[PDB]
């Protein structure tokens, strides 16, 4: 229950907000989708559960995916910019315990950071 | 660069720094680690290249992934807590552009948008 | 958006509204629903994205449904009425062009019309 | 019987109608084509008898559809938009009550309708 | 087409109220949960079509159900808490007269009368 | 330890009161009847001890359903009408705690409720 739209706020808390409206909802999946002119967004959530095994911990995953479709324009062929978060903990887990980590990934990926990332950088 | 220590810190802005060092860096990888006695905290940067097809664009990838390894104690058995991000963008593509769609995740997801999230709500 | 309720105003504009409630959406499709004693009424709405074909404009189709189920009686078999649009155009389209051309259809298909449609006037 | 033209009014009963010329007329089915300069317009009309089969109510199926051809303008491939409709009913139906059902979806389906769909809205 | 939550009133009017979000809605059906410290509550909300056959008349079922689960505690293993309706006419039937009987059920149905049924009062 | 009678009072608090007279009762079950010209009205009560297994929690269910038989009259045939609750808690529970949440059930299950229900709003 994310609500019926979703928004894309490109460049961070600065501006430029993309509000995609939800799409599609299955499995424990939404979608949202924005179709613009030049290009579209998309964003995905997703919940899943591991794989349970014998004698190991079972884990559950979250994701959530950011994508952006620029649209073929002459020459230059359709691509495709995405970005997306998977959080990973065992079931059971402190959730506060879980949300500070990733609370943690989010706040170091800055615009800083991302320039260096896109740079190549380790 | 990227720097040889790498801060996470737990609760985001103003939480609880895990300040971790370089130990390691292969295939356009890093890794850092910060071990502890209940646990210890790793996080591993990488950049992928994905191959060239014959009419296609060809995409890199770059990824960041934070995990605390919760030794295992009395029978607790050994578990992990989990987080991690990737982008993806075409070879010749803007930076700033591309940047500015991670900054948008990290902007959407906090703390209250992880608690929804490992609540399954969708 | 879309709506929670679907309304089929039998007779069009002025005419009998049948108001009809979501009662399902899998699949990129929604299914309407309003039963009634000697019918129920069933509208459905689908988006589909044909295949990236290697040298091929890709294809989007949205279609909507109305479907009036007359429940059998006596001699009489069940039987249906239904009516249908399906809109398709490429992928990156300009959203406004696309919408006039099912303008134009929606304005050519009048009561006078469907007598003649009927009447396998061609 | 639908006569000799047939206009397609683009954008709704606000005007840029193109009065289309038949082109051919086989197996109850007319077809109707107007060349333009960078785009041509194409409307069929067809009627159907579903095939009949032992223990069921046999159905008749009329269609409508509108198709824009826009022709391959440099690098841009040529590609298509295109609109359609479907009616289908029992033989022996009471065509006035077939009538007023699609005449609810041409009604249903405006402007707004169709901009909602092609965003993708269930 | 529900809610993108659902309450659940401990103790009935005036009660504790328990609000679970949505989580998942598939094959005409709901699932609503929330997540606790010590207990986590969950709706499910399922719709039916009987197997329809020869010469009989053809049925509708409609379930909703609560549960809260009680994680284990130390010694205490993990075990749940249920209840759960069923509401079953022929297709056709008319609404109000159906719903009359499940108010009748609800009206029934009250804590005293739960009280006895624990306690196996037949 | 029920009582010679059990009222349907149809369409809830207020509505129109059926008194069954108790016709049997033997599995720790009940069975209350009341035939009329055109229908009859029936209600059940059932009480079990859920399949005790090895290293498992044991449950008991406990069972209320109403069930009005309309006979057949002319053409159309004999039908039914049934709305029934379980409540599931295992052996040794707080009464006060689960009778809580059935009181919550009844709560919820209201006649708006039901409306949706019937019209298989998931
Ligand atoms: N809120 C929840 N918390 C934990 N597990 C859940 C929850 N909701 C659903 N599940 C589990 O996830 C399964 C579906 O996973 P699948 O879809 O990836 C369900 O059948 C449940 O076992
Ligand atoms: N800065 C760079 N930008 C794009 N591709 C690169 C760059 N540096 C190296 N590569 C290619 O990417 C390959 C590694 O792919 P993968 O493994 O990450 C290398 O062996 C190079 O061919
Ligand atoms: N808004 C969208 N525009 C275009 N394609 C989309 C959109 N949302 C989802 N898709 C793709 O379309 C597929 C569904 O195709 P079909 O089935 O309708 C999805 O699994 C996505 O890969
Ligand atoms: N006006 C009409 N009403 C009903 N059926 C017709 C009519 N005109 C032709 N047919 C039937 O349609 C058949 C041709 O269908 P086909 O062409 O799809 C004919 O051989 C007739 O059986
Ligand atoms: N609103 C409806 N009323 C009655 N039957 C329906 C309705 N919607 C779907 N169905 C039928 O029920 C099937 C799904 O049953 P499920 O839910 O047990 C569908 O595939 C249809 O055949
Ligand atoms: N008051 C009771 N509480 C719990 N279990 C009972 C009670 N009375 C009988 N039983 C058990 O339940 C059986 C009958 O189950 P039935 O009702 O599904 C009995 O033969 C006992 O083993
Ligand atoms: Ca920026
Ligand atoms: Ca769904
Ligand atoms: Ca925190
Ligand atoms: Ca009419
Ligand atoms: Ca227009
Ligand atoms: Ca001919
Ligand atoms: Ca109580
Ligand atoms: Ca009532």
């Amino acid at each position: 229950a994310l609500g019926d739209t979703l928004t894309i706020t490109l460049g961070g808390s600065g501006g430029t907000a993309k509000v995609l409206r939800k799409i599609n909802q299955d499995g424990y999946t939404s979608e949202y989708y924005l179709p613009e002119t030049s290009s579209s967004f998309r964003a995905k959530v997703r919940h899943t559960k591991e794989s349970v095994k014998p004698n190991q911990v079972q884990y559950e995953r979250h994701n959530v995916e950011f994508t952006e479709t620029v649209y073929a324009s002459g020459s230059t062929p359709e691509f495709v910019r995405q970005a997306y978060v998977v959080i990973r903990h065992k079931v059971g887990d402190v959730s506060a315990t879980v949300s500070d980590l990733g609370e943690a990934l989010s706040f170091y990926l800055n615009e800083a950071l991302y320039g260096k990332l896109i740079g190549w950088e380790s």
